[PDB]
C-alpha cells in the first residue's frame, strides 16, 4: 500500500541544482503536504530529458548519488521511471552488440528488423509512431556490417525485444535494484510500444500488452512495488489497467477540467467522476503537456475543439500526431504545450478550484512542480535548447522557489495539499453529490470523518467543509 | 522535338553575377543532369524582374551578350519568355506613341481605354486585378494631351492590342529573332490577359484565347519552336492547351504534393496522375509563389484551406487576386509566397520524395534553381527590395552554390536529376500502379528499360528500382 | 469507325413485345434521328436484367432471332454488351465444371477461392464490393465435393479468371461471333472487376487493368469493332480509357447537368466541358440509376448534396454503397433510382435544355428510351418484381410509344435528335464560348457549317442558331 497522499512530480536538477537541493526544498516547504515524490529520470542518459538511460542502476553524478535518493525514502513514497520500451545506445548491453555482432550474448535483447522479412506498405502505415520516419535505425557494427534495429523514439533509444527472454531479465534486474533503493511505484514509461507484431499497430496490442503488463506487475509486487503504466490513448485502456491491480493515469482530468472551468460546464466532468477508473494517479500537469487523445470520448469532439481553440493563443506550437496537415483539428493535436496555470489564464481562483477537484477525485493526486509554484510559460527557456516542452519545465533556484512559495495562490495550493494529505476522510469512500450543470459537489466519508468540496464554475469559487473529529463541529477550510 | 530531360529555371544574374558565371556553374555541377534551361527574362527591362522588356532582340549588358546565350544552345534546350501580353513603356514602339500621339504608326499596337466609352461598375466587377488600382494608366503625351491605356501589371508594362494587326507583327518578329539564337521553347508569359472584351472577364475569354494561342503556335512551328503558355487558373484551361499541340503547365502538382505529403494522402494525387494533361512541363517551385487556383477541382476546397493554413506560418503575405470596382478588398488567395523547401518544413526526405514524384510525372520536369539548392525563405532579400516574391528568388554567389551543392539533400536531388535525364525508360510510356491511400507507385517502361518509384507518404520514403540493360539485373538507385 | 449520330439505348422487349416491334418502332419515328442502337442484353439470361448470359452466341427466343438483330445493321450502328467479368452458372462452360470437377477442360476459366490460401481480414475489407456478402459462392459438384468460386454480383453470375488463358478465348470467341452479326461497339460490362489480386481492391487494378483492356480493344479492332468500357468510379479512369483508343462513358454529365439546372450554375459544367475526355459516349439517363461517384471531383461535395436533397422527394430509395449507414451523405449513395424526366420535375424546358447541352458535348450522345418518350417514375412496375431499378425501365406498347411521340416535349427532343444526327458541324471541332456563371454557350464548327447553343440556366431557355448551307444565312432551330 502507498500513502493516500499528494505526490510531487519533479526533475532532479530544476529545483536548485541537484538531488540534495531538491530534498532541501521538500523538507523546508512540503514536509507535511506530500507523501511521495515522482523524481523524473535521474539515470545516466544521452537523449530526451533523461528517458534514454544507459542503466537504471547508476545515478547521473550531475544529480547526486544513490544515497541522495535514499534520503527521500523512509519518509516519502518514491515513484521512479522504468523505461520498459527501450534503453540507450550507449548502454553496456547495446554497446556489446555493436562490438561482437550477433555473437553477442545480448543480441536477443533487441528487435532486429530483418527478422520480420518484407513488411507490406499496409502493415507499415498501421504502425502507431509519432514522427514521420520509419521506426528503424541502421547501426554500423564494429566489423563493418550494417543492420537495422527497432527504434520508436530518437535514435539513441533502442527498443527492447519482448518476443525474447533477455528483455524480461533486464527489467527484472532493474526492478530488483530500484526497489532495493526504496522505490515504491514504478512508472512504466511508454509500455504501449513494447508489443511488436507486424500487421498490428505495434501499440497496445491486445491481449499481448496485458500479459507483458501482468508479468511486470508480479515482479514489482514480489519486490514490494506497485506499477503506474503511462499510456496516452483512449481512456478504455486506463480501465483495462485499473482492472489488473495497477495504477492507471488520470490523464482525462486535465483537459476535462480545463474545458469545464473555461466554459462553466460540469456535465461531462460529473459524468466522468461517476465512472472514472479506480486506483488511478490523477494529474493536471505533467512534464509533457496537456494530452488530447486521453479525453476523446470523455469530452465530445466539438467541446475538445473549443478547448484547443481557446488555449491556442496562450500556448506554444503544439506537439502533433503524425501527418496531420489540418493543424487546428482534434485529430491532429497530440499534446498542448502550455503550463496548466497559463491554461487557466493565470486565474488564481480557477487554478485552486481545479486542484481541489483533482484532490477530491478518487486516486493518488500528483502535483507537478511548476504547477506547485504557479509557473507561467517559459518563453525564454523554450527559445534556447529548442525543446518545445521546456515551456513547462521551468528551472528554479532555491531562492526563486522560496519566493514562489510566498505567492498567495501557492499558499492556497499549499493548504489544499496539507488538507488532502492529512485529513482522514480521503481514506474512506467517494460520494459524488447532485449539482446543476455549472457547479460540482464532491465529498469524502470515512467514519466520523467527512469533507465536502463545492466549486461554482461560474465564479471559480472553492469551498471545502470538513468535520473536525476532535470537536465534532463542521469547519470551513481557509484556502 | 524537345529533350525529355530535367530543365533548370534560373535567372541570369542570381547564380554568380551574369550569364557567364551562370554557364560556369552548369558545366561544373549539372553538365549531365539537365537537358535544357529556362533562363528567366534577360532582355532590357525597367520593372518586375525582367518582365518589362523594351525589346526581345537585345540582352541587358548587365547580364551579358547574345553570345553568352548561344553557349547554352549547343548542348542544352533553351526556353525563353515571350511577354505576349505586354512590352515596356520605354520600348521604341511605345516611346513613338508618346512623341507623335495617335499619328504614330505604332498607335494601334496598344489598348486604349476610350474604345469602350463608359464602363459600368458591373462590367468592372467581371475583371480581376493584379495591382492595387484599376488597370488603367493615364499617360501624358508630348503635346500635353491626356489619354489612357490598359495596364494590368506595374505601370511600366504596357499591354498589347490583339484586336489590331500590329501586335501580331511584333510577336512574329520577336519569335523569329529568338529562334535564330537557338531558342526551342517559347514561354508565352501571361497570355490569358491578351483577350479583352468589355462585358467579359477580360481573362481567358473563349474562344478568342485559343485563336490567339493557335496563331502564336503557328508562328513558332514555322521558326522551329514549341510553346509553353503560362496560365494560372482552373486546370481545365491547362487541358485545352494540351489539346492544341502546346505544352501546358503542371501547375496543379505543387499544391497537390504539398498536401499529399503533409497529410499522408495519395488519393487526390493518384487520381490526378491518372488523368494529367499530356505533353506538359512539370514544376514544383517556380520564380513565383505557389499558386492555389491551379489545383481547384484536383483538390477539394476543404483540403485547400487546410493546405493554405498549414503554409501560412512558413510563408510571407500571400499574393491576392483582386477584382475591379473593389480595389482595396482582400480578394482571393492567388499564390503563397514561400520556397518549396520551406513549404515542406525543410524536411529533406519529403522534398526528395516530392521531386521523385515530379520526375515520374509525365512531362518535362523543370527544377527551379532555389529548389535545386534547397534554399530557404530569403527574409533579408524580401525586406531589402520590398518585392514580395524575392523570398523565393535567392541570390547565390558561385561559392554559395558550390557549397550548397555538397548538401546531402542536394546530392540526393542531383542523383535523381542524373537518373531522370539519362535513364531511357522515361522515353516510353507511363504506367501508374495500385497503392494504398498513403503511398504512390509510379513506373516507366520503354522496352527492356524499367524503373519503379515507391513513395510512402507516411514516412516520406523514396525507393527507385531500375533495370540495368547490359546485365539484365534489377538495381536500387542510391538516393 | 462509328456514325457521329444520336444512339438509342433500349431493351429488346420493352418497346412493343420483341425485337421485331422494336425495329417497327425505330423505323416509324427514329429512322433519320438516330445513327445507332444500344440493344441491352438480349441473350439467354437467368439473372440481373439480362446481364448473366449463358452464351453471347444465342438470342433468347423470347426476344427473337439473330435475323431480327441483323435487320438493324446496315443502316444503324449496333452496340451490344460483352459481360467480360462473368457468365451464367447455367452456361455450357460452367455446367461442365459441375459435372467433371477439376477434370473439366474449362476448370481454369473460373476463379477458385482456395487458390489464394488464407485472406487476411484487411485483404477482404479492401475488396470493392457493393453487397454485404463475401464475393464467394459455395457450389456443390456432381460428385458431392464442395468448392468456392469468385462471385461479384448475384450468385447466378460466376466471375471469369483472367490469370488463366480460357477467359481470353471465350471473350475472343464472343467478340468474333458478335462482330460477325454486325456489332460495331462492344459495351464492356463491369470490366473493372476482371482484375483480382489479394491485397488490392480487386477493382481497376493498375496497371493490370490496362493490360486486359488494351487486349480486348485490339481483338475488337481485328473484327472491325470499337469498345465502350463501362466503369462507375472517379472520372480519372474515364481519361485513362480515353487515352487508349476506347470510348469512355460521360457518366459525369448527368448529375452535373441536374445540379446545373436545379441551382442555375454553369461554373462546374463549363469547367468540365473545357476539359472533358473526348471520344466518349455521353448519356443523361441509362438503364441504371443516376450514378453519383462518377461526378465526385467534377462537382464539389456540398453541391452534390444539394443535388441529392433536391432529388430525394422525386426518387425511390437510392442504391447504396457498402455499409453506408449515413444515408444522407454524398459518400453513401451509389445510384439515384429515378427517370431523368422526373429528376427535372417534369419541366419540359429544363429537360430539353439538358438534352441540348448533351448533344453539343463532345462525344456520341446516347438517348435512353424512357428519356426519349419523357417517361415518369413507374411506381407500379417497381412495386411489382421488387426490382428497385425498374422505376426507370418502363414498358411501352407500340401504341403507348406512338402516343408519347405526340407529346409536345418529345416533339422538341425529336427535333434536336434529327439536328444532332444530320447537321455536319458536329463532325468538326468543339469550341466552348464565354458566358456568365449561370448560362452556357456551346458551339460547333466544321468548314462552312456552324451551330451555336445558348442555355440560360435561370429560366431553362434553349436557343440554337445554325448556318443553313442550303441558303447561307443563320436560322433559329425551332424546338
Ligand atoms: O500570374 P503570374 O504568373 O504571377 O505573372 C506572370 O506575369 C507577370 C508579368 O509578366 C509577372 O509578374 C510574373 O513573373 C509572371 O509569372
Ligand atoms: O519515451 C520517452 C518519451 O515519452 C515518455 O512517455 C516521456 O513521458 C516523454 O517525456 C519522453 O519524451
Ligand atoms: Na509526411
Amino acid at each position: 500500500l502507498l500513502k493516500n497522499a499528494v505526490q510531487l512530480i519533479c526533475y532532479p536538477d530544476r529545483i536548485g541544482n541537484n538531488l540534495t537541493d531538491l530534498h532541501t526544498a521538500v523538507e523546508k516547504h512540503l514536509s507535511d503536504a506530500i507523501g511521495g515524490l515522482h523524481i523524473l529520470p535521474f539515470f545516466p542518459s544521452n537523449a530526451d530529458g533523461g528517458f534514454s538511460p544507459l542503466t537504471h542502476k547508476e545515478v547521473d553524478p550531475a544529480f547526486g548519488t544513490w544515497d541522495d535518493i535514499e534520503a527521500f525514502t523512509g519518509k516519502y513514497d518514491l515513484c521512479v521511471d522504468l523505461t520498459v520500451n527501450h534503453i540507450s545506445d550507449e548502454s553496456p548491453e547495446f554497446r556489446d552488440f555493436i562490438a561482437n555482432g550477433f555473437d553477442s550474448e545480448y543480441a536477443d535483447l533487441f528487435v532486429h528488423v530483418d527478422r520480420f522479412g518484407d513488411i507490406s506498405p499496409d502493415d507499415m502505415a498501421k504502425i502507431h509512431i509519432r514522427k514521420e520516419k520509419e521506426p528503424f535505425r541502421e547501426v554500423t557494427l564494429a566489423d563493418g556490417t550494417k543492420t537495422r534495429v527497432w527504434c520508436t523514439f530518437t535514435e539513441q533509444q533502442i527498443d527492447l525485444n519482448y518476443d525474447g527472454d533477455l528483455a524480461y531479465r533486464l527489467m527484472e534486474s532493474y526492478i530488483g535494484f530500484l526497489t532495493s533503493k526504496g522505490v515504491n511505484l514504478l512508472r512504466l514509461d511508454a509500455f504501449g510500444y513494447t508489443t511488436k507484431r507486424i500487421g498490428t499497430s505495434c501499440f497496445l496490442v491486445e491481449p499481448e500488452v496485458y500479459r507483458i503488463l501482468d508479468w511486470i506487475n508480479e515482479v514489482a509486487f514480489k519486490h514490494g512495488a506497485e506499477c503506474l503504466p503511462e499510456v496516452h490513448d483512449h481512456t478504455s485502456y486506463q480501465y483495462a489497467i485499473s482492472r489488473r491491480n495497477m495504477h492507471p493515469y488520470g490523464f482525462a482530468l486535465p483537459p476535462l477540467l480545463l474545458y469545464s472551468l473555461l466554459d462553466a460546464n460540469s456535465v461531462y466532468l460529473k459524468n466522468w467522476l461517476r465512472m472514472c477508473p479506480r486506483n488511478m494517479v490523477t494529474v493536471l500537469d505533467t512534464h509533457d503537456g496537456i494530452c488530447i487523445p486521453d479525453v476523446e470520448g470523455v469530452l465530445p469532439d466539438d467541446k475538445i475543439k473549443v478547448l484547443i481553440d481557446n488555449i491556442d493563443a496562450r500556448s506554444a506550437d503544439p506537439i502533433m500526431r503524425r501527418s496531420a496537415a489540418n493543424i487546428h483539428s482534434v485529430g491532429a493535436i497530440y499534446q498542448l504545450t502550455c503550463t496548466f496555470y497559463d491554461a487557466l489564464m493565470q486565474n488564481d481562483d480557477a487554478y485552486i478550484a481545479a486542484r481541489a477537484i483533482q484532490f477530491f477525485t478518487p486516486g493518488i493526486p500528483q502535483v507537478y512542480y511548476v504547477g506547485l509554484l504557479a509557473g507561467c510559460n517559459d518563453q525564454e527557456l523554450m527559445e534556447k535548447t529548442g525543446e518545445l516542452r521546456d515551456i513547462n519545465r521551468n528551472y528554479y533556484t532555491l531562492n526563486e522557489m522560496d519566493e514562489a512559495m510566498e505567492k498567495p495562490v501557492v499558499q492556497r495550493l499549499l493548504t489544499l495539499m496539507k488538507f488532502r494529505t492529512n485529513y482522514p476522510a480521503f481514506d474512506g469512500h467517494f460520494e459524488l453529490n447532485y449539482s446543476n450543470d455549472s457547479s460540482v459537489a464532491m465529498a469524502w466519508r470515512h467514519g466520523e470523518h467527512y469533507c465536502h468540496l463545492f466549486v461554482d464554475l461560474n465564479f471559480n469559487t472553492s469551498k471545502i467543509q470538513y468535520v473536525d473529529v476532535k470537536s465534532g463541529e463542521t469547519r470551513d477550510l481557509e484556502f
